[PDB]
């Protein structure tokens, strides 16, 4: 049910990939932040 905005890796910093209502939120690691690892800390 609802999965495919993580078909192309579309977070960063082997960020995870989340499936949401409106999008998907990637879940980075600590030594990253933002919806998609953009802020490498």
């Amino acid at each position: 049910s609802d999965g495919d905005q993580c078909a192309s890796s579309p977070c960063q910093n082997g960020g995870s990939c989340k499936d949401q209502l409106q999008s998907y939120i990637c879940f980075c690691l600590p030594a990253f932040e933002g919806r998609n690892c953009e802020t490498h800390k």
